[PDB]
RNA sequence: AAAAGAGUGAACGAGAGGCUCUUCCAACUUAGGUUGAAAGAGCACAGGCUGAGACAUUCGUAAGGCCGAAAGACCGGACGCACCCUGGGAUUUCCCCAGUCCCCGGAACUGCAUAGCGGAUGCCAGUUGAUUAUCAGAUAAGCCAGGGGGAACAAUCACCUCUCUGUAUCAGAGAGAGUUUUAC
DNA sequence: CCTCGACTTCTAGTCTCGTTCACTCTTTT
DNA sequence: TTTTTTACTAGAAGTCGAGG
């Protein structure tokens, strides 16, 4: 039935079982110690020998749902697992990292010297100066006084250079077979590598990728990495008759440098869940409101004084056009002011226990009176008064749910 | 090889908005208040680093062409700069990285020449201690700031059986050796 | 009969356009 | 000539009881 992972008093990844009993009463006996609660490892506490058969690893690439399945060689299976990454936040992330960084760098620096200049004098006579920069055909207009250096000619990237969404793909997929590795005793990983032309859209930093995490899985198994194929993946679920499923795949990936493989059956039983937590929020700002409203009869009549970049809504100059100078005498003007997070926050990704006992994963902290949030919720979507639960352990980026 | 695809990373420049304040006008209610128009001034995660580096004007920036009466222009690429290299930093942290930036070296490489750098002149800081000096302090038109890990940190008993309560379920609590051994 | 409050319950968050540059993977041919 | 709507965290408004 269940499969106990086991780790020797060394440390070392031993093969799992399936006894239970024994490894009930070895838990009485104390024998043992539990290492984690899912998947269920115990490490022995009496040295003993550390014999462990040959495991075959099948990575099943891809950029949210990666899958893994170590299997024994006449075809058994001893893991299964199915990571959903985060990396399709980085990307958008970084975009905004870069609005606010240049809005940094135009209305803290660029507009306030622009200010000291026109006040100082020191400023182009014209106001203005087209500036044909060494690299471009078309001149640029600065408004004052000159433009911080432009450096866009020879700015060289290391050789492999991979953008940060990609990176992190990769550190990923590796990140999860070291996590295995301290499970069970891998010996070879099979390799999917997956082919996309180009000739629910995304599938390119996994091409990307694949390449690197190819040789960087070859210095981890060393002599010990082969490469599948979809389609072999595809003539093995049609050889071996095993049910269509995104997770199935892996098994499959893996069965594949099994030779005599004898006892290949679909490796039944849901398997293992591993989502990814940021690690690092250094987000401060939840909100900036950035609107002035208006409100006749304390409702909104006017979101700013005149319209901004797509405000839709009428802005008071709309409103002065429609009503009077005695209506607009009246309104009544509410901007709400900024909303900064708490940095120091239990992330989501710890490990909470409730009032009543039941250990849990913080997905999301929701709500907040008189500094202290009101609920927070588990991975399995229950609310928990955060007032009464208590910490346990900090996100480890890959959590088994 | 190009050719495209398909993502994703830089630097710099402009806006619409916004915040505060001033002046003024109008409106509306109690000299006052509220609101708006118009003009002006300042301000732009929380922060960390550093004391100056910003701006303006002017001059200087290789030989080699080649064209000019010349002056000069144009090409070229240096004994010029560099986003390039070597080293060292700031951001920077439990432990790392990215990015950006900075400081001395500049061989190759790679880039630029209306750029960049340097000089000159101008204009924009802060001065107090602890002790002329030294060590703090103060001081921006300095730089970086909304990216990625990893470690460590349990009130971590899973699975099978029985009993009890709830529960349409399923869930909760208690006890248990269930075939050895991770390999007879 | 309120009201004071422990909690529920629920909504909401900036945006666009200039002048350039980059590196990495697939495929076409 | 258009690539794709995500979601945690903060805070305001609301309800249910206390209770006196």
């Amino acid at each position: 039935m269940a499969v106990v992972y086991v780790i020797s008093k060394s440390g070392k990844p031993l093969m799992p079982t399936t006894r239970c009993g024994h490894v009930r009463i070895l838990l009485k006996e104390g024998k043992a110690r539990v290492v984690e609660r899912k998947p269920f490892t115990i490490q022995l506490t009496y040295e003993s020998a550390e014999e462990t058969q040959p495991l075959v690893l099948g990575i099943d690439p891809g950029r949210t749902n990666i899958g893994m399945s170590v299997v024994t060689e006449s075809g058994e299976s001893v893991f299964n697992a199915q990571i959903e990454t985060r990396n399709k936040d980085v990307p958008k992330l970084m975009k905004d990292r870069k609005q606010y960084r240049m809005a940094h760098r135009r209305l803290k620096r660029r507009c306030k010297r622009r200010r000291r200049a026109k006040a100082a004098g020191t400023a182009f006579e014209e106001g203005e100066k087209q500036r044909l920069l060494p690299g471009c055909f078309k001149p640029i207009t600065c408004k004052s006084i000159r433009n911080k250096e432009a450096r866009f000619n020879n700015r060289k990237r290391p050789v492999g250079w991979l953008t940060p969404t990609a990176n992190h793909l990769l550190v990923t997929h590796l990140n999860v077979v070291k996590k295995v590795q301290k499970i069970l005793p891998v010996a070879k990983v099979v390799l999917e590598l997956n082919r996309f032309s180009f000739m629910y859209h995304a599938l390119s930093v996994l091409n990307q990728i694949i390449p690197y995490l190819a040789d960087q899985l070859a210095d981890m198994f060393p002599g010990n990495f082969c490469v599948t194929s979809g389609q072999d993946t595809y003539l093995f679920r049609e050889e071996h008759g095993i049910p269509k499923d995104h997770y199935l795949d892996a098994y499959c990936i893996a069965c594949s440098a099994l030779t005599d493989a004898k006892k290949v059956s679909s490796p039944k039983g849901r398997p293992y869940m591993v989502h990814q937590f940021r690690r690092h929020d250094r987000q401060a700002c939840h909100k900036a409101n950035l609107n002035r409203s208006y409100y006749m009869g304390g409702k909104l009549v006017a979101t700013n004084r005149h319209k901004a970049m797509d405000q839709k809504t009428d802005s008071l100059e709309e409103y002065r056009a429609a009503h009077s100078a005695a209506d607009v005498s009246k309104l009544t003007v509410k901007h709400p002011s900024a909303q900064y997070k708490d940095m120091s926050r239990i992330m989501p990704g710890s490990i909470l226990v409730s009032g009543e006992g039941k250990l849990f994963t913080l997905s999301r902290s929701e709500g907040r009176n008189k500094g202290q949030v009101n609920y927070f919720v588990s991975t399995e979507g229950i609310k928990y008064w955060a007032r009464k639960c208590q910490y346990l352990r900090n996100n480890g980026g890959l959590q088994i749910y």
